[PDB]
């Protein structure tokens, strides 16, 4: 059974194992006096580990390292941040204490300094474009477009079928659309299509937040962004 907020306390992380060598980790944290769930990616990268997302904070985030040697074993030496914002970078300067080369697209870079949030080391090339995609290891980087913020990235673990959507995709749980402070709603739309679309053979998705789904959750979100459009 995949875990819930409830059962994950504040500085501790979850692996859940999704596919052969394809985990997603899951850590809570608060925000705005309550405590929400977080979920990350984790792929094998031949006898390395790639990182999607920290476990949002630097606390949850040397959790995630004390997991992932307890559980798996191998070393994480990449990790790539899927937008700014303290739930994807979050933990970053801990990464990078422990080894971990930090990756963010030159657009999530930017937003992170000038929102105060930790910085990746290294900037993504290939990602400017709504479209664009890039091979990263074991997987495929896309920008679909703006979403939950303008410079959102998913992840696509091609072996498995695994698509990672980041805060772009909610849970069928959610019916509300939150915060959506830095959010395109108009664009929302489009980049799930433009996500559907590249994306057809996807037998598993997995939101930023709560429980992984089908690619229904393109369609489940789609509707919930609409729903804050109109009313
Ligand atoms: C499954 C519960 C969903 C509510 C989450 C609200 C938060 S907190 C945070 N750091 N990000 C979000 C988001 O929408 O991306
Ligand atoms: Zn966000
Ligand atoms: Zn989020």
């Amino acid at each position: 059974e995949y875990p819930t907020v409830s059962e994950i306390p504040v500085g501790e992380v979850r692996l859940y194992q999704i596919a052969d060598g394809v985990w997603s980790h899951i850590a809570t944290q608060s925000f705005d006096g309550a405590v929400y769930p977080s979920n990350g990616l984790i792929v094998r990268d031949g006898d390395e580990l790639l990182l999607i997302d920290t476990a949002w904070g630097a606390k949850n985030t040397a959790a995630l390292l004390a997991e992932i040697e307890k559980q798996i074993g191998l070393p994480v030496t990449r990790a790539v941040s899927t937008h700014f914002h303290d739930d994807r970078v979050g933990g970053v300067d801990v990464l990078r204490a422990a080894g971990v080369a930090t990756y963010a697209s030159p657009s999530t870079r930017r937003l992170a300094e000038v929102e105060g949030n930790e910085i990746p080391t290294h900037s993504l090339e290939g990602l400017s474009s709504s479209g664009d995609a890039v091979r990263f290891g074991p997987v495929e980087l896309f920008y679909p477009g703006a979403a939950h913020s303008t410079d959102n990235l998913v992840v696509y673990v091609p072996s498995a079928s695994v698509l990672y959507g980041g805060c772009a995709i909610y849970e069928l749980s959610r019916t509300s659309a939150g915060n959506v402070a830095d959010a395109d709603l108009a664009e929302w739309p489009t980049s799930i299509e433009r996500i559907q679309q590249h994306y057809p053979e996807a037998q598993f998705v997995i939101p930023g937040h709560g429980l992984p789904g089908g690619l229904d959750l393109l369609k489940h979100t789609t509707n919930v962004v609409k729903a804050h459009t109109n009313r």
